[PDB]
């Protein structure tokens, strides 16, 4: 509604998109396939009926995705906050997410020289959130996608509310992804860009093993004790010690000495020959 006071350019009519069926990639909640019917064009659809205390974080979420446009994040089409069964409208990502996709994936194809350039497009995607000041909480492969080309966007799928299982433990109603948690996250609740940083070291530690899960066979319970006596993951079978020297950086116990993603997006851009 144009000439109308708090005008909304993201607002579109729910009636231009056909819903198919509900995205498969371990159940994203209300989330579906979709078809913008004008534009032959599939898209992601978040709607909302089940949840109720929802609804206002909904719309925060709604508000945030319309401040933020990077190539390799998750670009948000429009959304649909005028009238009751709210939309939140994304552009479709061929191959779902990234930790499926490496674990799912022909290794020929996704060779090492594929999992750096996913690594630097993550990197791009962060340098950018970085210079935004905005703090991403959960940097995961589960919330990373893959588009035609080996592209990776950088999302956020809410994933505490969907856990079915051992990847978010309860923490106080906040539930909370041990494995991926910086330090000076669990022990003191505090989030910046540094904490995103310890979670990419993580991240590229899921993708040079192709989707394992961090520290096997270890619990829970026994992680920050194994981290305050400096205990890291080891290089991964095939990972580069430039690729891991990094990882390590991103894993200091003091987050000021933790690379900014501006120098380890740069260290990317330089290890990218060949
Ligand atoms: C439908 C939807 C609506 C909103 C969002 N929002 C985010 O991913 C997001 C929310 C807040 C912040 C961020 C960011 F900081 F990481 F960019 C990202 C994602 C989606 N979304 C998108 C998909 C696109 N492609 C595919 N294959 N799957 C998708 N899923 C499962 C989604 O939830």
């Amino acid at each position: 509604g144009a000439m109308d006071p708090n005008y909304d350019k993201w607002e579109m009519e729910r009636t231009d998109i056909t819903m198919k069926h509900k995205l498969g990639g371990g159940q994203y909640g209300e989330v579906y396939e979709g078809v913008w019917k004008k534009y032959s064009l599939t898209v992601a659809v978040k709607t909302l009926k089940e949840d109720t205390m929802e609804v206002e974080e909904f719309l925060k979420e709604a508000a945030v995705m319309k401040e933020i446009k990077h190539p390799n994040l998750v670009q948000l089409l429009g959304v649909c906050t005028r009238e009751p069964p709210f939309y939140i409208i994304t552009e479709f990502m061929t191959y779902g997410n990234l930790l499926d996709y490496l674990r799912e994936c022909n290794r020929q194809e996704v060779n090492a020289v594929v999992l750096l350039y996913m690594a630097t497009q993550i990197s791009s995607a962060m340098e950018y959130l970085e210079k935004k000041n905005f703090i991403h909480r959960d940097l995961a492969a589960r919330n990373c996608l893959v588009g035609e080309n080996h592209l990776v966007k950088v999302a956020d799928f809410g994933l505490s509310r969907l856990m079915t299982g051992d990847t978010y433990t309860a923490h106080a109603g906040a539930k909370f992804p041990i494995k991926w948690t910086a330090p000076e996250s669990l022990a003191y609740n505090k989030f910046s860009i540094k904490s995103d940083v310890w979670a990419f070291g993580v991240l590229l530690w899921e993708i040079a093993t192709y989707g394992m899960s961090p520290y096997p066979g270890i619990d829970l319970s026994q992680v920050y004790e194994l981290l305050e006596k400096d205990y890291r993951m080891e290089r991964p079978e095939g990972c580069p010690e430039k690729v891991y020297e990094l990882m390590r950086a991103c894993w200091q116990w003091n987050p000021s000495d933790r690379p900014s993603f501006a120098e380890i997006h740069q260290a990317f851009e330089t290890m990218f020959q060949e």
